[PDB]
């Protein structure tokens, strides 16, 4: 029962073999979830399930540099369901973030921000009950 939006500091940024795990339950009638891995004001990796964009469910990923969003990467596979508990695992690999939901691989997002050790906050927001947010080195 963490307060949302929730900031999880990532000390010394991210690095390959860091695993970030987010446990929560989606609210009933959800509209959105967002993970924002931030480098200061920049968003290195925005992971944004949208429950109703023109009556479709889509995961939007992007990067925000100097206040400008870049080119969206969209994933139609949509493992989240209103009302249901989920697990998001974000594994940093050398050339991308690797995301699994409920133990199933979902997507990868190539590193656009190169200074991984400056990506030192994760913001978790949206229509969830957040249970826990943590990290470990594997
Ligand atoms: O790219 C991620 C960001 O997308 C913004 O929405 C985009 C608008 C602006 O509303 O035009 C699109 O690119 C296509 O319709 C939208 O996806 C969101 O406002 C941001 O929060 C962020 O998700
Ligand atoms: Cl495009
Ligand atoms: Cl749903
Ligand atoms: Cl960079």
């Amino acid at each position: 029962p963490l307060i949302v939006p929730y900031n999880l500091p990532l000390p010394g940024g991210v690095v390959p073999r860091m695993l970030i795990t987010i446990l929560g339950t989606v609210k009933p009638n959800a509209n959105r979830i967002a993970l924002d891995f931030q480098r200061g004001n920049d968003v290195a990796f925005h992971f944004n399930p949208r429950f109703n964009e023109n009556n479709r469910r889509v995961i939007v990923c992007n990067t925000k540099l100097d206040n400008n969003w870049g080119r969206e990467e969209r994933q139609s596979v949509f493992p989240f369901e209103s009302g249901k508990p989920f697990k998001i695992q974000v594994l940093v690999e050398p050339d991308h973030f690797k995301v699994a939901v409920n133990d199933a691989h979902l997507l990868q997002y190539n590193h656009r921000v190169k200074k991984l050790n400056e990506i030192s906050k994760l913001g978790i927001s949206g229509d969830i009950d957040l249970t826990s947010a943590s990290y470990t080195m594997i």
